[PDB]
């Protein structure tokens, strides 16, 4: 079908993953029509904290949490706010600070993918409900 | 019944639960060996998302999804991947955003357990064949 796409950062990685999947599902993004359902991407942040430390005092386990908020407005009901939280824990390698960044960034790309699918799957779920 | 246990996070709660759940099944854990089937824990992630919001505003119920990716390589045969996901929904109370904490985490341990169990059973089947 079709839908209106709105993002607070049209250049964001997450806004691009949604786009890709909207295309793979033969869904055209109409020009923000009225009677057409809208998907609004509000924000997405990333958080990285220390989970546990080694007897030395230096980080052993990190916890990453990707947060994302979006909103769906189906024709016939007021927009609805949705939040997604993805938690991922991992062990800190002894490698360099740079090798740590390379690693973390890799897991983030995977989290954004999970987020992207959840958004669409989540939106489809609210669609099959308004049918009542 | 024995095997070797490889994990990305030796300290991860999952690793611990699959171990105390592995002994509880009379399974011995040994070091790497060409004649010993390996169980590899690759990744586990948790996902939380708004499922239903109260007629007032605050989030009524939430949905929890625990993903686990593991591998099983029998002595001789090539290693093969396995994915498993657990979904559970809960109702949130108007309590403090801090009391609910000790709750959900208890809800997650039950899921990690449920996952550990599944990893075991899914391995008992990959060998029975």
């Amino acid at each position: 079908n079709q839908l209106s796409l709105s993002s607070s950062d049209e250049y964001k990685e997450l806004t691009r993953l949604v786009r890709e999947r909207l295309r793979l599902n033969n869904v055209k993004i109409v020009d923000a029509a009225n009677d057409v359902p809208v998907l609004r991407l509000i924000t997405d942040s990333l958080e990285r904290s220390t989970l546990s430390l080694y007897p030395t005092g230096n980080v052993a386990e990190y916890e990453l949490i990707y947060f994302v908020e979006f909103a769906v407005a189906l024709p016939g009901k007021e927009a609805q706010p949705f939040k997604i939280e993805i938690r991922r824990d991992y062990l800190d390698d002894p490698r360099t600070a740079l090798a740590k960044s390379r690693e973390m960034e890799l897991l983030v790309k995977e989290m954004r993918i999970q987020a992207a699918d959840r958004i669409l799957q989540s939106m489809a779920s609210t669609e099959v409900n308004l049918e009542h």
